[PDB]
């Protein structure tokens, strides 16, 4: 890979959202818009690029905080991340990949991820202790085992990577990335991943119950 990779020392955040949930409105503003605003408001991200379907490109641009940029994304999601990066000036040292559905992610959480990268970690995810016991379970509902709960963490986003490390992980594992989170792909190529404290507010908004909570949090 090119020696120029990461040469600029900047931080790029990509929101691959390429549709529904990312565009659903929470008290007027889309999840995507709030997610981008969180990235900008961390004050530590130099470029925010969103990959959306073609037919939301113009709309995304008119409703997002002005400093963020929009590309039409790809199908293979890693393609969306690669396209977003070609639209980023220079050679960013770090790529943060952020789920649009974690719309209330606190700006300090995003900064913690970036601070751990600046401190020398090459792959960083935010995380929380589990609420529930987690069990291995077969397709028939038969319990196969119970890993130590205290040894497990629930992972959120943004996930942050040294750009070259993220690219190496994509070349090896992108053909499954829709079921795997980016940090998993990095682990598979030998990347060491560091956990920083997440935040309950960074929950992934999936169900009608989740949005009600998010709407309740914001109208307050």
């Amino acid at each position: 890979l090119a020696p120029e990779t990461g040469s600029s020392g900047t931080v790029a955040a990509v929101v691959p959202a390429a549709i529904p949930k990312a565009f659903c409105e929470i008290d007027g503003a889309s999840m995507l818009a709030r997610a981008v605003a969180g990235l900008l408001d961390s004050k530590v991200v130099d470029h925010v690029v969103v990959a959306v379907p073609a037919d939301r490109v113009d709309e995304a641009k008119r409703l997002l905080p002005g400093q963020a940029t929009v590309v039409a994304g790809g199908a293979d999601r890693t393609a969306s991340v690669r396209l977003a990066l070609a639209a980023v000036p220079g050679n960013p040292a770090f790529v943060l990949v952020h789920d649009a559905a974690r719309a209330l992610t606190p700006p300090a959480l995003i900064a913690r991820v970036v601070q751990a990268l600046r401190d020398g970690h090459r792959a960083v995810v935010p995380a929380l202790p589990l609420h529930d016991t987690v069990k291995a379970v077969d397709a028939n509902g038969v319990v196969l085992g119970t890993p130590e709960r205290d040894g497990l963490r629930a992972v959120q986003t943004p996930q942050g990577f040294a750009t070259d490390l993220l690219l190496r992980a994509y070349a090896a594992g992108a053909g499954t990335a829709g079921f795997t989170d980016d940090a998993s792909l990095v682990e598979h190529v030998g990347g060491q991943v560091q956990v920083v404290d997440g935040d309950p507010l960074a929950f992934k908004i999936t169900t009608q119950l989740d949005l009600l909570l998010a709407e309740t949090i914001v109208r307050r």
